[PDB]
């Protein structure tokens, strides 16, 4: 029979050609088959740093932290080093620029209780949330590994996860990251200090390709190779041109 | 006082400069103000074309003709001049190649007497759907001018059209057509063999423009311009870089 998922080690030339190392996880969803360079390190789990702005930002409209994509989290003030969050927010740009104090806010007002309760019923990762309550995703107990990005997206694209059709709709749309003739891209970006995360899913006209790739990522510098060797392997499979 | 439309005729050098003649009206949704080359073109009523798929998705949508966005429409078998047409669809990639005949079947099933009862309580253009049920906006009585498109566009936009938020939130999704770090285009083409439609908005991270254009088209060989000219207007007016 054939394989779920097979081993591409072609694709570690991608990493090597930057001076790195990861995994790219793909899964083809019209024929239910995954594909990824490195089998072991595609179901080790880490922890998901901004990529858990996606279940955080659906637990929050869930609720009723947040009211909808218009509404406006005013800027508190202290100036901080990224200089697109010095400035008023939607859901759409904080997710866009990965705004790290308003969804920590968000996390306080969700609350310990009903964050475990939420990431129980996404089954998301270990659903583990000790530390603290608005940091744990960056310096706490979750982890989450690629293999299992790839099923909590699944389930989102599907509109399969536990909180309402709408919530589902409005973070796809805030995940919006490029669009054109040939694709449409979805994702969201995620940096711990040591691993860098892209993960999202690549829309055709007749098929979707989710992926979920990280990497070693020691500092900052390189943080755009997370999209470019993404899109060096997406060229090779002929998902994009 | 400012007016709430201000003519700017420097536009008609983008229409000139192609041997065409046409309109662009672009509103500037946090300052309330719109901006038009041609103010009595801009309220000139013609048929709707392939831009009626908007409308048409949302009754669809609302009454249960399509499911959602992914209920594939089988090819019917016959053989039609554009060949991605030719072909089976979902609700994305008939908005995305304006597959006629799906959105025949659409109309059909809605049926003359929903149809018309929907377009009036949308105020869309005259409301008039003399003619066949499946041809009206092609080759009937209905016509809609380019600020009543833009006045339909800000309902939707803001979900206010009287339809659930999940239909427009779907037809929303269908309408994207471009999206980078700098904008996001949701639109949609349309050509009646006289005149060439592009009707659609622009988001950016801090305002959203509504447009709506047409122009003079005697073959279909200058469709492209329909885009190259509204893009040239926005990039005068600094919108898209
Ligand atoms: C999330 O991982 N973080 C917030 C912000 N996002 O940048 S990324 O999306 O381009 O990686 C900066 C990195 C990181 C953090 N420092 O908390
Ligand atoms: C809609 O206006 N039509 C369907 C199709 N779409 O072309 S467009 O979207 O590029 O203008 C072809 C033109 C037109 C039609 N023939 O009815
Ligand atoms: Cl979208």
């Amino acid at each position: 029979g054939p394989k779920e998922w097979q081993e591409n080690k072609s694709w570690n030339a991608h990493f090597t050609e930057h001076k790195s190392q990861g995994v790219v996880v793909l899964w083809n969803e019209n024929k239910q088959q995954g594909f990824t360079n490195n089998l072991k390190r595609a179901n080790q789990a880490f922890l998901p740093a901004s990529t858990f702005k996606i279940p955080n930002s659906l637990i929050a409209l869930d609720l009723g932290v947040v009211k909808d994509e218009h509404q406006v989290f005013k800027w508190d003030g202290q100036t901080r080093d990224i200089a697109t969050w010095n400035r008023d927010h939607n859901l759409i740009t904080a997710m866009k620029y990965s705004v790290v104090p308003v969804y920590q806010e968000f996390a306080r007002q969700i609350g310990e209780a009903r964050m475990s309760k939420m990431l129980h019923a996404f089954d998301y990762g270990n659903e583990d949330i000790s530390g603290n309550v608005d940091s744990f995703w960056l310096d706490g107990g979750i982890r989450i590994s690629a293999t299992e990005q790839i099923s909590f997206l699944r389930k989102l694209y599907h509109n399969k996860l536990h909180v309402s059709e709408r919530s589902q709709r409005i973070v796809k749309q805030a995940m919006l990251t490029e669009a054109n003739g040939d694709y449409i891209i979805r994702a969201k970006t995620g940096y711990d200090t040591k691993i860098g995360w892209w993960v999202g899913w690549v829309e055709l006209d007749d098929n979707v390709w989710f992926f979920a790739m990280n990497m070693d990522m020691p500092t900052s510098d390189g943080l755009g190779l997370r999209q470019a060797i993404t899109k060096e392997v997406l060229k090779q499979e002929k998902i994009i041109p």
